[PDB]
């Protein structure tokens, strides 16, 4: 049917699941409490209202650990929106659930990293619903293996903010990111990559409209997607070997399900 329709169904399924939104991070972002070291982070703790209470993330263990567990408190709610959000596509949802399934297994932390870039900025990023921002330079400090697997999203963070997506454009490229006929252990193939083309075909007329003089825009975005299926390569071997040496460290069960297969 009509792409005009098509993109502007996706763009509402997208507003109407993420709580956070490109244009409200950037209102945000040109006040949130400032996290750079233990202490603001400790005052954040008990100052900041976090949509996982304290309380019931892992039992305490240590500053780099307690980072890392409000990262994947993060991840599981994003994962939840990312659920709802396809799950609101009709192609989607007419897809059987195992299909359904192994796109979001497949699909969803390379379009939370997509997504991530919205509430990012050279010198840190939102958390706790904008109520706070931590400095990049704060999270460089944590000791590895933590650090490590921060800093490379950043990185691509400010390269994607370079193309200037707003949030119609980043509707339509999560959509492309989940709805991917190249995932492992998809049943109808040949149906995900007709939905997958259809949803290509309308980011570019919609980047035509909404981005008159960017040349190059479609082909760039379609590279970014090529980028970040590196980035959760690289991101899944950084978290085996999380899962390897820091085993006092709680994985949460649905990551641990996302990552088993993965090499
Ligand atoms: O994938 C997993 O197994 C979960 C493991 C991810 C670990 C790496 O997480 C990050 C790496 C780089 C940038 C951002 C994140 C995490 N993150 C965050 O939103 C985030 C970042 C920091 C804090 C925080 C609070 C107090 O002090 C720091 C809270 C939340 C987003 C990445 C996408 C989905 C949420
Ligand atoms: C409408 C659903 C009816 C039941 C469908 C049964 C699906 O089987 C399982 O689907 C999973 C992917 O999600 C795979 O990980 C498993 O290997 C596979 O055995
Ligand atoms: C919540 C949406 C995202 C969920 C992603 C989690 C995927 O885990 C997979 O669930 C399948 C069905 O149980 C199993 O067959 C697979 O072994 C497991 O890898």
């Amino acid at each position: 049917a009509d792409l005009k329709a098509f993109s502007k169904h996706i763009y509402n399924a997208y507003l109407k699941n993420f709580n956070m939104t490109k244009k409200k991070a950037r209102s945000i972002l040109t006040a949130p409490f400032v996290i750079h070291d233990i202490e603001t982070l400790w005052q954040a703790e008990k100052g900041l209202v976090w949509k996982q209470l304290v309380n019931g993330l892992p039992p305490y263990k240590e500053i780099s650990v307690h980072v890392f567990y409000r990262c994947q408190c993060t991840t599981v709610e994003t994962v939840r929106e990312l659920t709802e959000f396809a799950k609101s596509i009709p192609s989607f949802s007419s897809l059987f659930l195992n299909d359904q399934v192994t796109l979001l297994k497949y699909g969803v932390h390379e379009a939370i990293f997509a997504m991530l870039a919205s509430i990012v900025n050279k010198d840190g990023l939102l958390v706790a619903n904008g109520s706070g921002f931590v400095t990049r330079e704060f999270l460089r400090s944590l000791r590895k293996p933590f650090s490590d697997i921060i800093e490379p999203k950043f990185e691509f963070a400010v390269k994607f903010n370079a193309l200037e997506l707003d949030d119609s454009d980043l509707a339509l490229f999560i959509a492309a990111i989940i709805l991917c006929g190249d995932r492992p252990g998809l049943m109808n193939v040949p149906r995900v990559e007709a939905i997958q083309d259809t949803i290509l075909r309308a980011l570019e007329f919609h980047l035509q409209a909404n981005h008159p003089d960017a040349q190059y825009l479609f082909p760039k975005l379609l590279q970014k997607m090529a980028d970040l299926r590196q980035l959760v390569t690289e991101h899944a071997q950084m978290m085996q070997r999380i899962k390897k040496t820091e085993t006092e460290t709680s994985l949460h069960p649905l990551l641990q399900e996302i990552y088993k297969d993965m090499y």
